[PDB]
């Protein structure tokens, strides 16, 4: 069919100070006890208590679960579901980056569907809406506060599982850039390059629509102008607010268009080595774009212009090549590792990695359909 | 504040055949009896019964209220609320164009907050969310299946009141282009030019954000290419699908950025003389743009390029004027009336029309703030 | 469906001297006696006997029917079927322009399907293929030596009936440019502008395919260069050969894509006043192109370039308008009448002319679907 | 002489689902049982039975001959005539690529003329038309469903003989893109580049006409955009349909313009080593183009533009040179071998390969007339 759908939370708050509304919103939802899912760093920095104060200052109780781990695991989700159940909670508030949103989302799905998070790996495999959730985002690259995606790790298959289900669209989303000033430069760069990967893969995806296209183009332009500014000075408020907008645009686009083999392979490198998601995407992006070039050359040529390149007097092909060169230049200027072996990757895993990548749902929307030898060759090119 | 929010239904279905899902979707909400709000023409066409059959084949009861009138009235809403309660309905399904959507939204809001619809004229004045509502759109220009706007006419004041409330965001939207092939050319032109007005006013609004900008730009570009095609041949499926996308983009843009004095004045001409909304917008747009030019000249110059104009070697001012000339050219090619006098408007009503235009909420986001005399001059110029 | 088809004779001869092969070819078909259908002018010029000698010198008998009239009539077809049967002919050879080709096609169809040519007005209504027919084309504009179209006049309805049937595709075609040198200048101009109309209407028709587009583009480019040369000096052999190629390109294109309201209206003016077909087409072309503009503005802009115009720095709309101006200038340079009233058309018939125009099959493929009032407007415009 | 001719089947069906008509169309022709000529691969995939049912449901009997081999052989034709005479068949339906079309065509010719296939090597070396044949094409190259060319391999001389006879033009053709979705990527690339070779050799051929030029230009332009997309994802329906159009355009063009030394040499390399026809053409295309440059420098400069290259500020020579560079880049991006020795070509057979190529009929239309040394040198340059 030629049918499509657009998903996002019904209410999404933006701008400096929006977090000061969480409690009121939680009260309007008619909830009484919320599990605060955050990470140990943000809890140690004091964010958990500062936000809990706002929540309980509105008549809703909150119990903090600062046990969401970068690249969240099935163990984190099971332990959280116990907290949720033992702690008599009726809502979830996620505070942090994509790991906290996805952990809270998985907890919320299993708290309403019963099984294990692994049971819902795939597309809309769940059979009921998740418990009420307000997602407070503090990184500029996931968009998970708006998506129907939750990435939970199989520690046994060592695979970052993709649960893509409409029932994990958060109830309300909050994007406060004042909460993002504290991102160190490497984190700023990695999340920003994850948003850029989101927008590029959404723009070349087979599930693209004119709506997702509008959003992705804006995201690329804004990231290209403001991400280096956010990496160079995290106290540049303009760059922070524009990167928050760019992150939401890119999340909006990929949620409804689909991603591709950058994310398909990155999920395997992250399930095997706990590498940062955004760094995997940044290392892989130029190679997968070069692989995809012959399928979407006009759109990669447009991406080169969106990325600031001059394409006057150039063929569509040469213009498309300037886009890969600009991506490599951006990654070089933001100090992204050059390959995966310098980070700890091994050949004895490449074939397994490639075989697992061909099973990720994101691969379904990649514009060029590959043979195992191609995924393997891409992974080999990303080793050095 | 630098704070903002983005609102839209959590689930939005697109594409040929999407209406065949209404019953299952309505069932998933756990509702049991829906009032089907439509107009007399579409009910006489058999569409009401087709949709009622799909709904009943999913275990939900249906009571048809086919009495929404073009420019729906407070009387239509009161009668609809009476029907809603007499048949013990727990949900609403709107089928048709903006008049049916707004009648249904108003019925649902009054059924959940009490009072009368006039009580909610303004911005976020109600306290409770409206009863479950699914919106099935059949015109390519309103976007009300996605907006928090319901425009109901005060018959006594002769004023099309604008109720701007987050609580009238539909639960789910359905945009099936197969349901729009039957629009006669005049309706296609008026609805398409209402969507173009939506996108333009959103782009020049004081409430614009990078997100709304993305959506509005795509809407203008698509309307410029496909609206004349849809007017020339309504059986052009590609044009119908692109207009279905453009109408939704423009709705998404104005719902979250705001409108301006085109809509503020159009609501008064429609409350006084019951003209088609899009025809009022098409007549007024060049005049409000010229009035607004000095406030957003860079953005009107960009609009000229989005509309296909060549601006090489021109100042921003001359490029912005070329946009007004292109807007005038599209209206003439779509056989839009030249002015309001030949339609029946009277000079002695101008002063009241302008006064009421300054009380509409859409005027709050107009980039240039007028005084009464300038609103009067605009209406006099629009008499022609 | 997206299904399509390409129709053309299996063998099509081109080049100086090709007619000297007709007799051999007729004999290769296994036929024994052919009815030579031509018009009185070429018969008085001696061409009928010259070709009959070539045919007889190969053992095929010939009976000349020089009774085909410009804008052939139903009476011509009845008289031809009588001769075909009385003279014990088993094949048909048409010699001349479109009038002779269509008369021969009609006789050949009725000789195999019975009934009357009137019964076959419309699309693929016939059950049996027509008797073997070889078409020798002597004008540079109709293309009927290759098409599945036969235009026969219903003398009482005063309507040029369009029989579009695959069973009237000639068996073999001969396009000898040596036979076209004798066309007087007005005939060269009228047939060439009928070919230009074929290519333009094929390019903007809703039934265009990449194949028809390729042929139509080539036709337009060649006509812009060589038609004026062939009108200014009919002894320019290069111009005559290039115009023969262009007529065939335009015929192949319209035969498989469709025409539009130029032909739909021209058939009515020709059935009422027996004006030359190409003159009717040339008078109407600018007005129907202007009416259709909003439906195919990109393709009319491309036509402006094919016609040699410079479109640098122009919007698609201004470029499309330059094409209409180029058509008007060419028609003026070839002494094409400015309007229809000066030739004898009467206002009191416009309504009938319009109503009959909406019943012609060529109207089905026009890119803009009109109303009766708009067809009437096109004619009033073409009257003065 | 200045004479020319255009040949193609009188009825040619295109588009998704056209194959569903084979049976009904076989019903027109009045035939009773057809030998279904295909290859073992499509027979093992089930296509043979699928089509056979469509033929059965129209009252026509079918005998499947799935013994056509890639690079069909004389032996294959004899086995075929044996079965068509045995099952007492009166028609032939070819299902597959160029090998199935050419095998069936040869069977149909010898079944009507009696001799041996080797005897009709050359041009118009036959006396009577072949038996009714409908060709259903499943590859995006060759064009054999429309040509008067049958290439049968003589197992003795190791020579792909080119029989160019009008008596082998199929009765009806079917180009259903739904049957081409299953072509694996290497087959998509090889067939598409065989089509590109057809269009280029037709464009630079000495037998080119304005008609062949129109068709070949369109084919080159479409291939440049859609062949890489069809190789990258064979489930791209738009790319498959556009390539089906392109292969038909290139077939119509080369059939009536001629080919050149790319095909002349490729036929010998394939007769010696059974290499795929399209891979032979792709390896040879740049070297023969460079040999031909001085004869057709303007048309190679035009091909550079048709292929998407920018030629601004360049001499005709440098642009024609950019065209060969674009052909090389296309061959490399679609993984086409760089030379023939890697595939197994022998440096001892170069003298015979070159001598046999100058005896191919395809060399007669090459724009540059060479010496044996030149053909030898081309083959040597294509060895590494
Ligand atoms: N505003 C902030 N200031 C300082 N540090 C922060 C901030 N926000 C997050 N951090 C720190 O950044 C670390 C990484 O947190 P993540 O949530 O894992 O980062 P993110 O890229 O946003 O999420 C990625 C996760 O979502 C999936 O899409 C993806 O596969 C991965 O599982 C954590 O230790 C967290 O404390
Ligand atoms: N697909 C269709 N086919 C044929 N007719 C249709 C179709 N859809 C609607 N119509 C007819 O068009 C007429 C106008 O109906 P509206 O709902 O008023 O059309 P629309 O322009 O979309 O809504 C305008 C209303 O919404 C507000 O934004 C605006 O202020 C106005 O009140 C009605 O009589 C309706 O039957
Ligand atoms: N080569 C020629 N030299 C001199 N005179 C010629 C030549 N060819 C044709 N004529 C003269 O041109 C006159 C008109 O002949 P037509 O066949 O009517 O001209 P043409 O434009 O080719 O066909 C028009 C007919 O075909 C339909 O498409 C169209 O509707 C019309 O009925 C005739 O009197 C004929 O003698
Ligand atoms: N739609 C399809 N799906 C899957 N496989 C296919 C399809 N079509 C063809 N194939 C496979 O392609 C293989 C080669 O078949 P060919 O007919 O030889 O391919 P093609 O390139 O079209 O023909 C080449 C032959 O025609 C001559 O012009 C040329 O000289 C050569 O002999 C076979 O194994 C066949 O099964
Ligand atoms: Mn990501
Ligand atoms: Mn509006
Ligand atoms: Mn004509
Ligand atoms: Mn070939």
């Amino acid at each position: 069919n030629t049918q499509s759908a657009f998903f996002m939370p019904s209410v999404n708050l933006f701008g400096a100070g929006s977090v000061n509304e969480v409690g009121t919103r939680l009260a309007d939802l008619g909830v009484k006890k919320a599990l605060l899912v955050t990470d140990a760093g943000l809890h140690g920095l004091g964010l958990s208590e500062k936000i809990s104060s706002i929540i309980r200052a509105a008549g809703v109780e909150v119990s903090i679960f600062p046990k969401a781990e970068p690249n969240p695991t099935d163990k984190n989700v099971a332990e959280g579901l116990e907290a949720y159940n033992a702690e008599n909670c009726d809502s979830i508030v996620t505070l942090g980056g994509g790991s906290s949103h996805d952990a809270g989302k998985a907890i919320a799905l299993v708290a309403a569907n019963g099984g294990k998070i692994h049971d819902y790996e795939g597309v809309d495999v769940s059979k009921e809406p998740m418990v009420p959730l307000i997602a407070i985002n503090t990184t500029a690259g996931t968009g998970s506060e708006l998506t129907k995606f939750t990435i939970i790790t199989d520690t046994e298959r060592k695979v970052k599982m993709a649960i893509v289900d409409k029932h994990v669209t958060p109830t309300l989303s909050i994007n406060d850039p004042e909460l993002m000033v504290g991102m160190p430069p490497s984190l700023t760069a990695a999340t920003g390059l994850d948003a850029l990967t989101h927008a590029i893969e959404a723009y070349v995806s087979t599930g693209a629509t004119p709506i997702t296209d509008a959003l992705a183009i804006q995201a690329i332009k804004i990231i290209s102008k403001y991400l280096p500014r956010a990496v160079a000075n995290g106290k540049d408020i303009e760059a922070r607010e524009q990167m928050a907008f760019a992150q939401s645009l890119a999340g909006m686009a990929f949620n409804n268009a689909g991603l591709g083999y950058v994310h398909a392979i990155a999920h395997q490198l992250g399930g095997f080595y706990n590498f940062p998601h955004g760094v995997c995407n940044a290392v892989l992006l130029p190679y997968v774009c070069r692989f995809n070039l012959i399928s979407k050359v006009e759109r990669y040529a447009e991406i080169a212009a969106f990325l600031g390149e001059n394409v006057d007097g150039l063929s569509t092909y040469d213009a498309a090549e300037k886009a890969i060169k600009a991506i490599e230049r951006m990654a070089k200027d933001l100090n992204i590792p050059k390959g995966f072996k310098e980070l700890g990757a091994k050949e004895e895993d490449i074939e397994t990695l490639a075989k697992n990548a061909m099973k990720d749902a994101c691969a379904l929307t990649n514009p060029r359909k590959p043979k195992l030898e191609e995924v393997i060759q891409i992974i080999k090119n990303a080793m050095l």
